[PDB]
């Protein structure tokens, strides 16, 4: 009961992203079809694809490597640098093209890891302590302690991350880090329980948990998910208050996903907030919307009227 | 110290063009001076031909159709066909929010080129004023406390206070800073504020003197005052009557406060990761405290603006200043990851 749309499903990315972002593209295209609407599929790499090209994309949900007139909104089914860098947001702010997801700025921040918890903090969220590259022993056993995590502070996320048991684990996980990234965060160590918290629009969504087989540091680099997660109300409803806190604070738009660590006297950690969290059926965020009788196919959707909506009023 | 080819790019929106073209003639000419060859290149038409730069550098003005799009050059190709190959680096001879938003400098990130100054995200940040001073305060930089409009009379009152000065969010506007003595002439002037459609702040107002620093890579130099004249604020982005603002290179301030806004200034434009240069503004209250207003990505560049002045303080005259900074863009080009 609402006007069809003409979306353009912008995927792909660099190679290390490709595979999560087509699996996501074809999974957005086919479901924003079932709704009812128009959807062209783009490639980063190849530009619009043909009935032929879509064909097998569709089929295999694989593709190896002036005409979008009419196109209501851009539905970036990207994932990490290439849709979070916030490069892409600023080129289709200068055409006044539409997008979903948060802007240049907001994108970029989120992005920055070490500038995110600068922002948690100013916002009245809690976030671990975390030193940036150099940082000498005095630093980090004075603020930080050990164990610790040492990851690069804006390259996605897994690659490069390392614990640091001691301080003479310290440079060579610095050197590892800086194997892929200019900067390095030094980052103390929560042990707890892993949890999620989607935010659509502006409500926040059912929290969620995600369970390794533990709560101590092994299980964290050694990395089934409940939705609602079993959480006491308290600390669920504070869970999406910080989400949301953190949502408006970094100046986002349309979703976002919050991660937090629960420590076992009952105090969240904000982790970080995703702009470009997975979108599949089974993805963190379509999962905690499912929680709340929200369908993928309708998260899509809501998610390109809302990019829509936010182009109009800018 | 080889010399360099350098594109200088000016331009912007409408209301941008005035001052960004008088910036791009005295750069381009500074640059000539140093023997570097120079291209003049507008953001709405890209390289400039042979009458159009002579109009240029002659009366300083290159008018453009009503249909001009402000950053044609990036839409597209305008930024590497013709002479423009071989460029080191484009010397962003902008003004406003066209050079601060960070739109330009992610699309030149994406094609390869090098150019002056802070990059998309540290000149995104910078252009906000309130996300600028969070930031301050993360760095331990003390700002004065501020609220963003709309804010109710109880939060006014008791954050705030009277009087407050109320000022569009974003740098590089051209809405001015307007201060409010009353809760009744709050209202008309946070209207007057949000006519374009941004954010309003409403800062405390700090009673005291007006100083700002410049910085140079890595190196804080001399600070400056601006002297202003009735009961009002200065305003980094108002064109003002001539005799209005008198501006004192070194600032006659106690050495123990100038040296400490030099390293407030310092930890500011580390704590945006900011590059090249840029201008940290304090206001300085009668107990020699210093309160950051805003930290500029693109501070003017001309002869009559506060870094030149600063740089020439420091016995850095103009074309070198603008050498330095060019040298400054390519060596962070080179040294970009991949």
């Amino acid at each position: 009961g609402q006007d069809k749309l003409k979306v353009a499903v912008l995927f792909g990315g660099s190679s290390e992203e490709r595979d999560v972002s087509i699996a996501s593209g074809a999974q957005v295209i086919q479901a924003l079809r079932s709704a009812g609407h128009q959807v062209l599929a783009v490639d980063t790499a190849s530009g619009l694809l043909g009935a032929e090209e879509e064909r097998r994309l569709l089929a295999s949900k694989v593709k190896e490597v002036g005409e979008l007139a009419g196109v209501d909104v851009f539905f970036l089914a990207l994932h990490g640098g290439t849709g979070e860098d916030g490069t892409l947001q600023a080129l289709l702010d200068a055409g006044g093209f539409a997008y979903t997801g948060s802007g240049h700025l907001a994108s970029a921040m989120a992005m920055d890891k070490d500038v995110a918890k600068r922002l948690f903090l100013a916002a009245g969220v809690e976030t671990a302590s975390w030193l940036m590259a150099p940082a000498s022993e005095e630093e980090v056993r004075e603020q930080l302690g050990f164990p610790l995590v040492v990851k690069p502070n804006s390259q996605g996320s897994t690659v490069g991350l390392s614990i640091v048991h001691s301080q003479a684990e310290l440079q060579p996980a610095i050197e590892l880090a800086g194997r892929y990234g200019d900067e390095v965060m030094l980052e103390r160590f929560v042990a707890g329980r892993e949890v999620t918290v989607g935010v659509l629009d502006d409500q926040a969504l059912p929290v969620g948990e995600i369970l390794l087989g533990g709560q101590e540091v092994f299980d964290y680099e050694h990395k089934r998910e409940v939705f609602p997660a079993d959480l006491p109300p308290a600390i669920a409803a504070e869970a999406q208050r910080l989400a949301l806190k953190v949502h408006r604070a970094l100046k986002l738009s349309g979703y976002s996903r919050t991660d937090f660590r629960l420590d076992e006297q009952g105090r969240l950690w904000c982790l970080e907030v995703n702009t470009l969290p997975g979108m599949t059926a089974t993805s963190l965020l379509p999962q905690a919307a499912a929680a709340a009788g929200i369908g993928f196919a309708e998260l899509c959707e809501r998610i390109c009227r809302l990019g829509i909506e936010r182009c109009k009023g800018a």
